[PDB]
Formats: structure tokens, sequence, C-alpha cells
């Protein structure tokens, strides 16, 4: 697809068998999802957004579908105003910015 | 251009007579620039992201040159850790996300 930016670039994701809405976010290095259950072990991570630093749970090698494209990679779980798909998974689905 | 997302999508901008580096950020509704003076009227605003909210100054009808492309719109000025070109100006340069 070619997504213009007049509205938020929201897509459906599937993680853990559940559909969720998430924002395609080229300004995010990392993918950050609201509190949910994921399998396996997690590791700690501190991330700095516009308002300051927060602790999140880092889950590696998580299966996630993004707008119908399959990805397997790192998901951070923690308090975010919206689910954001960052460059670690945007690269897996082949996304680029174009103008 | 076609910009890869293997790295942060940073470009040079010109704003208020100043050259700056900024992130092309599809996850940002608005454009947010680190503290600087701009001419004209402003009003206070609060904007929120990971880590919470910051207070910014909202300047309307500001021209910015983005990777050589002129656009006009609202610019928010405040203690952001990174300069962000948000959707309000990305639309004006015809930016799309493609996959
Ligand atoms: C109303 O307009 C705005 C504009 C921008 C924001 S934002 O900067 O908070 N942001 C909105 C998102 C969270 C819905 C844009 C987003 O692209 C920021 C943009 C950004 C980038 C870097 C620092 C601050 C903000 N990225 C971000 O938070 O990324 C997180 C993942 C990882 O990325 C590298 C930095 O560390 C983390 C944070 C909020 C409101
Ligand atoms: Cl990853
Ligand atoms: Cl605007
Ligand atoms: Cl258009
Ligand atoms: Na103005």
């Amino acid at each position: 697809p070619q997504i213009t930016l007049w509205k938020r670039p929201l897509v459906t994701i599937k993680i853990g068998g559940q559909l969720k809405e998430a924002l395609l976010d080229t300004g995010a290095d990392d993918t950050v999802i609201e509190e949910m259950s994921l399998p396996g072990r997690w590791k700690p991570k501190m991330i700095g957004g516009i308002g300051g630093f927060i602790k999140v749970r880092q889950y590696d090698q998580i299966i996630i579908e993004i707008a119908g494209h399959k990805a397997i990679g790192t998901v951070l779980v923690g308090p975010t105003p919206v689910n954001i798909i960052g460059r670690n998974l945007l690269t897996q689905i082949g996304a680029t910015l174009n103008f």
C-alpha cells in the first residue's frame, strides 16, 4: 500500500491471536504495545519518549502480523498512549518513506 | 527520494533562519522543534507521548524547508528531546509510507 498522512496511519495488527490497532511510526526505533500477555522471558529496557523515560518489558522473537504482513521480532510492553510499530518491524514489512 | 528505515529518517530542515536536523515522523500528529525563538503570536499547549506530557508554544503559519521542500503550518516549540516533523507538514511535501 501507499499510505498518505492526512489521518493517523493506523493499521490492524495480530499478536497472541488477538487483533489490535497500532500506529505506523517512523519516529520510533522500537515497537511498543500496551499491557498484554506474551510468552517467554522478558528483559528490562528503558526508553525515552517525548515526556521522559519509562520502563518496559522487552520480549524478543514475537510473532506479529502488521497490516497483513508477517513479522517476528522484538516487542516492548509498557504504558504508551497508543500501540506503535517502530522501525524494527517496519523494516521487516519492507516499509519506506517516499516523497 | 525513497528513504530507508534501517536508520532514523533524519533530514535537514530550515526554520526561522536556522538549519536543524529533524526526524520524519509518521507517528507525530504535529511538528515539534527544540527551544528556539520564532516570530509572531503563540499560545501554550500540552502534548503527550511516551513518558507523559510536555508544555510547548504553538506558533501558527510558520514556513519550514524540509529536505529542500517548502511547507507552511503550525510548529510547536518546547523541550522535546528530538526535532520532529509531524504529519501536519509531511502531508504538504507529499510524503507517503509504502510497503
Ligand atoms: C501532538 O503532536 C505530537 C507529536 C509528537 C509526539 S511523540 O513524539 O510523543 N510521538 C507520538 C507517539 C508516541 C504516539 C512520536 C513518536 O514517533 C516518538 C518521537 C520521539 C523520538 C525520540 C524521542 C522522543 C520522541 N517516538 C517514540 O516515542 O519512540 C519510542 C520508541 C523508541 O524510539 C527511539 C527513542 O526511544 C524510544 C521512544 C506526540 C504528540
Ligand atoms: Cl526486532
Ligand atoms: Cl498545520
Ligand atoms: Cl495527497
Ligand atoms: Na503565526
